[PDB]
């Protein structure tokens, strides 16, 4: 089951931040957040989508293994940060969208709504492009499906070898230490629209000594320089609960 | 091949320490050292050993999965830091001597004298005790045997599961970023005489962009103030390659 903590809304109303956050001890039957009505609404996945994207590209053969270099050749890219060659964890952690875009089109139509079925991934609407349906198009996916989700990965119980949930999982570390291992993801679909805003995301899983924590985080954002707060917000929340402070 | 740089052994000789330094880029047919002689010499692998019994203990069952948890059973332990329940990963990274002595005691003789024939680690010698032949045994290791090792399981090469490489790989992590990930472990034999000394190592390898550079060092301790030089000496001379910053 899931528990509304109302407590957790102080974090939010300090920066005047409509978000959830949705935080999951051991397991998915144990969870809490600040929203009920907001944790299971679905919103454009954005770059979240990588850890589909890429997991389905392994599986398909279109990733031919984690050591595929995905080269850089000259195209002008929309941020500087993607104009050089990249690792399949690179990519990842840089969201190197025409990396991943190339990828969807490699993959195609049938197997990528093949795959979204069994990971019960969000509304499973693909419709919009195959390169661009999770940022601009009709994908949807709730904080809670989030969470679903990564356990599944965390666990191995994807409908996927073991082996390639095994590569992406140490592709989405992002923070090590002896008895300390975040695996997390960023997510931000751009300021939306007028009365539109978007939507930024920080997911992932904390594995401290013996213990898992589960987690997603969302926010209406419509400026660059509330990006922070995706961060801040949910590792406040988790610092209040023990999840090293 | 292995080339020789000379000018590598400034921090060795400042220091007045025996020891090597074996860094490859890319793959170990492309290796340099401060000293060809002592790169191939063969010496106690001490806490480096970890990484091998940890993917034994994986192929053979004694270790369940990824997941298992190995349980403190409330009696003194050497070190403070051990007294707790550890996964495997933080089982590594605390170097938690008694769980390993225990999981080589559960892989028994014939498989573990099996699986170091198949890595070629070392002179393959486990004479000494199933639990300690590695910490005051007759097994030995060189810095060149311990890359090429090591290069095996980054590419999933060694003779085991691929699951299990990669189980044992992100159980090394040890510092990340988008562009950067480490993968390495230390080990130290204890403080010998000037004429019998110990030894302590660092090995491991840096995924850097897109390049690995695969590294394995070690020296003679024969006075306890000089075990930092182990991580200082490599540090400088990685630092000089321009692969740290
Ligand atoms: C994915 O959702 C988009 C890209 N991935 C990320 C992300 O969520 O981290 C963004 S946000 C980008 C990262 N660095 C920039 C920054 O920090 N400032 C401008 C302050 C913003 C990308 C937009 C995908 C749609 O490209
Ligand atoms: C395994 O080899 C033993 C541990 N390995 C290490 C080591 O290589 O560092 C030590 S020494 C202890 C832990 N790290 C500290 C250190 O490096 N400095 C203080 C400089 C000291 C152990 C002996 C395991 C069998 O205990």
């Amino acid at each position: 089951s899931i528990t509304e903590n109302m407590s957790w809304n102080k974090e939010f109303s300090a920066e005047a931040v409509n978000g959830v956050f949705v935080l999951c001890k051991s397991s998915s039957k144990s969870c809490a957040t600040n929203d009920l009505a907001r944790a299971s609404k679905e919103y454009l996945p954005a770059s979240t989508f990588k850890i589909p994207n890429a997991i389905i590209g392994l599986e398909t053969g279109v990733i031919k293994n984690e050591h595929q270099v995905f080269k850089w050749d000259g195209k002008p890219r929309a941020m500087k940060q993607w104009e050089r060659d990249l690792t399949l964890r690179g990519a990842i952690q840089v969201s190197a969208l025409p990396v991943f875009q190339q990828i969807a089109r490699e993959v195609g139509e049938v197997r990528m709504q093949k795959y979204l079925k069994k990971f019960s991934y969000g509304n499973q609407n693909i419709s919009g492009g195959i390169d661009k349906f999770w940022l601009e198009g009709q994908l949807r996916i709730s904080a809670v499906n989030q969470v679903e989700f990564l356990e599944s990965l965390y666990l191995n119980k994807l409908s996927a070898s073991k082996e390639n949930q095994l590569i992406v999982k140490e592709a989405l570390v992002t923070e090590a230490a002896p008895e300390y291992l975040v695996h997390s993801k960023t997510g931000f679909s751009g300021v939306g629209t007028e009365s539109n805003p978007g939507v930024a995301w920080w997911v992932g899983w904390v594995e401290k000594e013996t213990e898992v924590y589960f987690f997603a985080f969302n926010m209406d954002i419509d400026n660059e320089s509330k990006l922070p707060l995706r961060k801040s917000i949910p590792t406040k929340i988790m610092e209040s609960e023990g999840i090293i402070g």
